């Protein structure tokens, strides 16, 4: 139907906007601490600590399958990146500190992304 196509166009437009949000968020992680999943070879116990792991590569695979229906879904995954890191790692670590900086800097980007998703429907 034409209605299905139109909904598909909206999903595609959202996907384009989220790809740019994701690039902007990832630039706030120049050390690439959050680029890839935590390795179970190198942290074999990781899943005893963290139930829903997340990373920018895994978000990117979801995005390119148009797997985010709205900004809320995408923000949930971003928040998992940060929140997982701040539980597993201690406060005095390079990892925790990188999460805090990503959170603070990403908040600015997401503040305007929320206005752009509302605004352009």
């Amino acid at each position: 139907s034409m209605e299905q196509v139109a909904m598909e166009l909206r999903l595609t437009e959202l996907t384009r906007l989220l790809r740019s949000v994701l690039d902007q968020l990832q630039d706030k992680d120049p050390a690439r601490i959050f680029a890839q999943p935590v390795s179970l070879k190198e942290v074999p116990d990781y899943l005893d600590h963290i139930k829903h792991p997340m990373d920018f590569a895994t978000m990117r695979k979801r995005l390119e399958a148009q797997g985010y229906k709205n900004l809320h879904e995408f923000e949930e995954d971003f928040d998992l990146i940060i929140d997982n890191c701040m539980k597993y790692n201690a406060r005095d670590t390079v990892f925790y500190r990188a999460a805090v900086r990503l959170r603070d800097q990403g908040g600015v980007v997401l503040r305007q992304a929320r206005r752009e998703v509302d605004s352009i429907g």
